[PDB]
């Protein structure tokens, strides 16, 4: 049944998954309590069109670019807080300096598409700590060059959706997103490499415990990661497009940072 | 299914022997060193291996159209081993039609490495060896279009899969069920998930040394759908070339 082998990846499993909850304020516990079905004051405010929008800014704490900028901050924030999380991983804060931000520079974004997913379903995604949800058709719909960013996040959503993760499950996959090895430029890939197969060994026992029935959920898993490299260059491309057809628009330098050379 | 697995593993291995003529043991032999094949190193010893050797003007064009002429043959020789996996026959023709077009690509970069070293490639079955640098030294956008293939390669070859691996791994990857146009996911996925669990037991079994083998071999996957958009992207850059009507309708 258990034994002593066994018994250190557990421990990891409940670490991580301590750590997850204390850096991250929404959970998808709460996200997917709030999409559901409640009364209290978890209904989020549905924003579907310009008008409800302008509601919206009354009742929660161009149209295309302040949403735009909305996105561009939670972006930064959700850096804080992934970044917060990566320190709790083991051995993480111990590896060469340099490593650590090659790691976080090439595995925040994955990550924020994996968590979004726990915040959107086919038809919208939760804003503003879920006080409020932004309708997938209304986002289809913005200007041009705006209204092509969502879509690939939430087919993305759907999908990955559709493997029914839990918080416990995604604080291990995340942390294995983050000790990767195969990241450009990283200077020693061998103590990265350890961590991650003992990381991999955590999410494995994790998930066949978890989802017993869920035959192969964690070669499933693993295959999605594919999935979230090809969110981000796309969303890349999508970028650029952006600095050009918007002189006007700005960007936060902590996101210009991880961008370039990516 | 303790047994049931290995059977599965043994078939595909067997049928991957049939339909591949040069495998990864008899390259690797040739590789380090165990008939020591031509090699190309510069324009003057291509010349003379295409007379001297005989494969099958302006040099940086004609390499480029032979990755071609041999990546159509290999095609062949994974279909044929397509059918040999358990189901795919059964399912949607169209579907298997789709399954092939987009796994080719994958699995021609798979197997490209098991011919590949750090410094150079088999190719021609084995009789040549062109070298890394004579491909990285051609002009235009063509002294960079075997190069991410090596660098993929490296990594690749570093989890030191053998044959029987590389068997059930090219299964999984003909079994996506992703793949855009499918008509009936699931069997797709059911013949998958008993080919993933074959590979985890394979890995298991040969290789109870390297920890967590699956799950790495499985990573590899992303950096592989790379190599094949960016490999797409340079072809279509190439669409920009002065320098058939029916050769260019086969390929
Ligand atoms: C998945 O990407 C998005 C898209 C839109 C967003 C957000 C995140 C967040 C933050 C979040 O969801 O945590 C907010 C608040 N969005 C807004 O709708 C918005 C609307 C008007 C203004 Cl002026 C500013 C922001
Ligand atoms: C959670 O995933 C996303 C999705 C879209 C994003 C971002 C992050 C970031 C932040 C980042 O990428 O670091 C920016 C700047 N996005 C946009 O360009 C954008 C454009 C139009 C609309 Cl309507 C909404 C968002
Ligand atoms: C699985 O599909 C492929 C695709 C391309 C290939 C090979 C196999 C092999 C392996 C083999 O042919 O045995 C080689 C050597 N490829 C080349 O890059 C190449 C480049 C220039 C010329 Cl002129 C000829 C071949």
């Amino acid at each position: 049944q258990l034994n002593p082998e066994s018994a250190d990846l557990r421990a990891l499993a409940k670490h991580l998954y301590d750590s997850y909850i204390k850096s991250f304020p929404l959970t998808k516990a709460k996200a997917r309590a709030i999409l559901t079905g409640k009364t209290t004051d978890k209904s989020p405010f549905v924003i579907y069109d310009m008008n409800s929008l302008m509601m919206g800014e009354d009742k929660i704490k161009e149209v295309a670019i302040r949403i735009f900028q909305g996105c561009q901050f939670r972006s930064v924030e959700a850096v804080q807080e992934i970044t917060e999380y990566a320190k709790s991983i083991p051995g993480f804060v111990n590896l060469d300096l340099n490593d650590q931000v090659t790691l976080l520079k090439y595995g925040v974004h994955e990550i924020i598409y994996t968590m979004l997913a726990s915040l959107m379903n086919k038809d919208g995604v939760l804003i503003s700590e879920g006080q409020g949800f932004m309708t997938r058709e209304f986002l289809k719909s913005l200007r041009k060059p705006f209204g092509d960013f969502m879509e690939p996040k939430f087919e993305f959503a759907v999908k990955f959706n559709a493997l029914e993760l839990d918080d416990s499950d995604l604080a291990i996959f995340i942390a294995v997103i983050i000790l990767s090895g195969d990241r450009p430029g990283l200077l020693n890939v061998k103590p990265i490499e350890d961590i991650q197969d003992n990381l991999l060994q955590a999410l494995e026992l994790q998930l066949k415990l978890n989802h017993p029935e869920s035959s192969q959920l964690f070669a499933k898993l693993l295959q999605k990661m594919t999935d979230l490299r090809q969110i981000v260059t796309e969303h890349v491309q999508l970028l650029q497009v952006i600095k050009k057809t918007e002189t006007d628009m700005s960007l936060h330098p902590l996101l210009q940072e991880i961008y370039k050379d990516l």
